[PDB]
């Protein structure tokens, strides 16, 4: 997808199921703003 | 280790190297305040 | 702004200036995400 | 209390109540690692 060889990607244990959730979220919120830097600019 | 059978463990996709040593952190500073509630009462 | 009186505001202080702008942009990156469930689904 | 005139602090609005729990503890929790280097090495 759009060649997804950029940054290297790594991998972190999450002990707890509630915890997990919420670290997930962060990522996607993150991925959601560099997202969005993706969108020509105005 | 003391029976690691605890709460069920989990994976989570990182990109980018910086952000994952942040996202490490996190998790390390968790345990080590949940680590701390393992040592009995004062 | 959109009668801001939704959820109660609150205030937390902060030690370290490079720390800061990292809770920052936690803070930012979810009312990213919130900020899109304002609009109309598709 | 120990001369607090260390790094400069700051302040940070939260929305949410759930949230700014959530954010407080992240605080605590590096502050938790922060406070173990204050012990002499072993």
């Amino acid at each position: 997808k759009k060649k997804p060889l950029d940054g290297e990607y790594f991998t972190l244990q999450i002990r707890g199921r509630e915890r997990f959730e919420m670290f997930r979220e962060l990522n996607e919120a993150l991925e959601l703003k560099d997202a969005q830097a993706g969108k020509e600019p105005g």
